[PDB]
């Protein structure tokens, strides 16, 4: 099975609670390196301590994606601490309902939140996969990057975007053995109202962080070695 | 045939040459009343006049896009010169390839220019078109918000964003009597042409007016229940 | 101005109501001459005799798009009147929500009808609408092509396929001056709170008429629309019913 | 981990060779008895005994996917020797150019063998998913059923019904515990025209088999439990022409 992350060292964004957390405590049962960041560094620092409990290799840093001070921060520390970058977790973001008449700083910061940060990010990372033969990138998107709805004026733009950009910088990195995937998770485990909800979801049941988990682990794994620039919707089948 | 303009208000960003100008020619040739606006006074204002001479009521500013107060210059303009919006057609853009380590200000540039402008033109008009008892706005995107290739890292993600704001704002807008649809176009017209044509179908390359009658059917009652769209003039390939 | 239909000879399918009818009688207008067919031949007979009274040239036919013997003949037909085929709208399909138990000849019903039938019909006009100089194909989807859910297995299959076949076969027939778009339709209209609910998805706030699918169809077969092919345009009102 | 098939029986059709044949030696080695069918018994027989040497169970049948009377003897098959169906790989398919003017016995046929096969092949094993506990179906498509060229008329509409009968059955089989995934193969390895087809990969060489079993082992093992009705087009970043 290639589904290991043996001599792999991977920055996980956004990495101290739910699909991150998870993505960071699984990598690194895989064998990864984990360079676990938060824009707290409290919850960061507690996961790393705990992977490194459970017998794994991890660090903790505070990281605002948004902000090329940390970037630059995250980028040297992976490389001081493991001496390498081949995997760039961009799990870091958010955002919401926000009304069409939002002010412009709103639409910017949607932007500047869920879509500038991780392409800097993979800028950053690009040529050190480069000297390490190869690298993989996962863009943590959401279900509304192709769905369509009210509110989703920022939201949806911005996730959109990032899934077009991980099918076109594909062609970019390809050549230095990059490969660009996202992961557009549903609604996550983290009430008439939930199964409500589940009524359009034929698995009869809601997902836990362990789906995106390992939904990540595989694209980012040498078991996904030909595949890249791919959005994978982890949604149960429906929305 | 309900594929006149009469009675209306149609602004047109970067109208003065291309794609733009035939939009503003073929909209007043509807009768709608024109405002012709582009980066460039000059163009804008010989085009209206053009326009004006043709028979249709047109008037010529500079815009650019990116700045609010020419945003609200020339709804004010319009306001002013015809009492309403009726149409906003989102032709104003640019950009192209760019490497992927391109400096991020290039990447913040595309969005600002693609999709920030338009958005903020979008929400500056959607009240007075709701007054107006409903109206119709048309972006203007690329071949590059669907396929994927290199250096089309910002230029593409911005296509892409222009595609699903379309998509997802048609839901905000849509009670207001707001219709958005977008004009993806191909190679135009202005032995790699033999590539090109060997990918498009039909054996020739698209005229401006293509681009314009499309454009004329979206913006007009003929496409009244039609939102959320984006119409891809290639003849039926891609070039 | 190119939303004219002068010179045109369409062949409607399944013209009797609703986006058929509507399609036929919005051609006729445009001044196209048009081959009403339908399932059955009342229908096709009543509204072609409407055509004839708003003031325009039409005839009736019955055709099961299924039977090749009525496909042949109805290209025969118009032929044999109006001398030339330049449009073809498939409209003529159906089926609908079967299980997925469902018994096989039902499948392989759904993609006869929705399918087989249109290119078929596609196959037997391409030699006229070349001939003449140029035509247009317009092949009526549904929106189920494109969206996910139950009891579709048969429906939605087909209505992709139908999509796709548009998009693939749009490089087939360009060389003969030929178009092939398609059009999804939403809502039809024909103190409903599941009305005001299946609206609820609707951003424009109300059903849409056969007048609009006829409109856009309208469009899609002018010379206004010279320069696309391979496109499916959905006609929803900016949503999902 | 959840990368494996211990517990699991699969019906892989179209597995003397290639994809079908890396499909059945890889859900073998994650512990799936493998049920490895084809059109020739001669393959299938070949193939099945390997991973049986290998040290995992599997057998090897003749199966037209086609040809009800097969379609019901696999299930019956699978069912005598292993007891449950939990795993269906619809692989068997095939076809390709045909003309636009093609007779409906070219048309037809496309459409018999890419898609009214698998989809009676799910039909059949679904009420054993059913019975199993859940399960998955898994079918092989084709970049052509998202792309547009010429001669495409009869597959790239039998492989676009493909992923929109997967997007569909999802919703169905979904009840059943069963996920409906769907494989979109690039160029398989099996030149210059060849680096001209590179040309449009980033990742600069051709896929292998292994690549597509891999990400059917995913597709169809407990990693994937709550993914269904998505088509993972396998192609390393783009499109190859030939």
């Amino acid at each position: 099975s290639p589904f290991h992350l043996n001599d792999a060292v991977a920055i996980v964004t956004g990495a101290a609670a739910g699909i991150g957390r998870a993505i960071a405590g699984t990598f690194a049962k895989a064998g990864a390196s984990v360079v676990v960041t938060d824009l707290k560094s409290e919850g960061a620092e507690a996961v790393a301590a705990a992977i490194r409990q459970a017998g794994g290799k991890a660090i903790g840093l505070e990281c605002n994606v948004t902000d090329e001070q940390h970037r630059e921060a995250v980028i040297k520390a992976a490389l001081d601490q493991f001496g390498k970058i081949t995997v760039l977790v961009n799990n870091a973001g958010g955002g919401g309902p926000k009304p069409f008449d939002m002010p412009m700083s709103d639409f910017e910061w949607a932007f500047k939140l869920n879509l500038f940060s991780l392409f800097r990010l993979s800028q950053l990372a690009a040529p050190h996969m480069q000297k390490a033969g190869g690298g993989a990138i996962l863009n943590i998107s959401s279900m509304a990057g192709e769905n369509t709805n009210v509110r989703m004026a920022s939201y949806g733009s911005s996730k959109a975007a990032v899934n077009h950009l991980t099918r076109n910088i594909a062609f970019d990195v390809g050549p230095m053995g990059i490969r660009v995937n996202a992961i557009a998770p549903g609604a996550m485990k983290t009430p008439e109202i939930e199964r409500a909800m589940l009524k359009h979801t034929p698995l009869g049941r809601l997902g836990e962080a362990q789906d995106i988990a390992n939904a990540a682990l595989f694209l980012c794994s040498p078991a996904a070695a030909w595949i890249s620039g791919q959005v994978l919707t982890v949604s149960g089948g429906g929305v």
